[PDB]
Formats: C-alpha cells, structure tokens, sequence
C-alpha cells in the first residue's frame, strides 16, 4: 500500500467540498455517472480503430448497487478504466486547473453544482462519502484501487479483489445522515432528473 498526499489545491477543494453547508448533495450521482459516461465514450471511440481494445468485455453500461448493510453505494462501468499513472499523477495535474477555477468561480458567486463544468465532479463525492474506494482496471495495467477519506492523503495498492475485465468500479461509503441515496425510490428519482439521457443503459440494482 502507497500513501500519497494530495496536490494541494485538490485537498483544498476536498475540504470545501466537506465542510460548506449545501443542501443539494443529489448531483454527486450525475457527475460520477457522467465520469462513467465520459469513460465509456472513451473505450468505445478506441475501439473503433482497435476492435481487441474490447476482449475485455464488449458491453458497455452502468451499474448502481445500493448495499444497505455495508452502507455503500457503488456506481460501476464498463468504461476505459484507469492506468496507476492516472490514479497518481495526471489526473490529479489536470484536475490541479480545474480546481484553482472552480473554487475562483464560486468566490464569485457560482453554485457548487457547477463542479463539472471544471472537470472536478469527481470530488462532489464527498459531499454524501465519508470514504470513496475506486478500483479500476486498464486494458494497459494492473487492476488498482484508490482509496481517500480526505485529510490529504490518498492511497493506491494492487487490487486483490475479483477481476473486472476492465472499467472502473466508485464505492461510496455514505456519511450516517446521508443514508437516503441507498433508497430505490430516490436513486431512481436523480437518475430520472439529472441522468435521462445517458447513452449508455443505466441498471439500478435492487436490495437483497
Ligand atoms: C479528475 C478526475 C479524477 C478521477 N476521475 C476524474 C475525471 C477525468 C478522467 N476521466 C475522463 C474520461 C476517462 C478518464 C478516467 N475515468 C474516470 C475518471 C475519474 C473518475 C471516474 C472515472 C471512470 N468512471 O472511468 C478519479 C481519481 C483519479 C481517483 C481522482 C480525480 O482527480
């Protein structure tokens, strides 16, 4: 296991992110889904000109998986998947930009649920996550899994758990009182709002 510290303006942004009082934390779940949809836009373009780029796995979709009993809710793809250099080093470089003009655009008066446009959605993870473990697997790499509850460190390992074939897997350990994002009604009622038109099909696992 690696421990690694955050580029400084991302645990910046981390800790507002955890500590501004801001009711509307239902569009963490667009913006991971739209990191999936990003993703699998990705794999597919690829695949177009290396059609080997998907033995892998050719399906290309989301889940959603509630767990009432772990007290997690996973949003799985079948998407490019992520490299150990991305979970360390570049996206955090692309994401150090984005950041310095989010956290600018909202002393300006911006709302936090305009976090994507700067290529952050990611990170409004936190705003219903105490911990996000991500594992992720690269046609070009090991699988991995990213794991941070903030305070500025994130840590990478190999992952030993089951193989993915490829793709990315977001587990959020939910804060206590966030606890109704695990409730069918009211993942169906943000996905039906934010996410209707996804291109890829959406499968809302049920409980049990
Ligand atoms: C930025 C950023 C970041 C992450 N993703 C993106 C977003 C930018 C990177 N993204 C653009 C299209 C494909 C790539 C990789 N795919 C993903 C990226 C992110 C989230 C999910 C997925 C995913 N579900 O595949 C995750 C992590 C590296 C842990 C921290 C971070 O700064």
């Amino acid at each position: 296991v690696e421990t690694f510290a955050f580029q400084a303006e991302i645990a910046q942004l981390m800790s507002l992110i955890i500590n501004t009082f801001y009711s509307n934390k239902e569009i963490f779940l667009r913006e991971l889904i739209s990191n999936s949809s990003d993703a699998l836009d990705k794999i597919r373009y690829e695949s177009l000109t290396d059609p080997s780029k998907l033995d892998s796995g050719k399906e290309l979709h989301i889940n959603l998986i509630p767990n009432k009993q772990d007290r997690t809710l996973t949003i799985v793809d079948t998407g490019i998947g992520m490299t150990k250099a991305d979970l360390i080093n570049n996206l955090g470089t692309i994401a150090k930009s984005g950041t310095k003009a989010f956290m600018e655009a909202l002393q300006a008066g911006a709302d936090i649920s305009m976090i994507g446009q700067f290529g952050v959605g990611f990170y409004s993870a936190y705003l219903v996550a105490e911990k996000v473990t991500v594992i992720t697997k690269h046609n070009d790499d090991e699988q991995y899994a990213w794991e941070s509850s903030a305070g500025g460190s994130f840590t990478v390992r190999t992952d030993t758990g089951e193989p993915m074939g490829r793709g990315t897997k977001v587990i959020l350990h939910l804060k206590e009182d966030q606890t109704e994002y695990l409730e069918e009604r009211r993942i169906k009622e943000i996905v039906k709002k934010h996410s209707q038109f996804i291109g890829y099909p959406i499968t809302l696992f049920v409980e049990k």
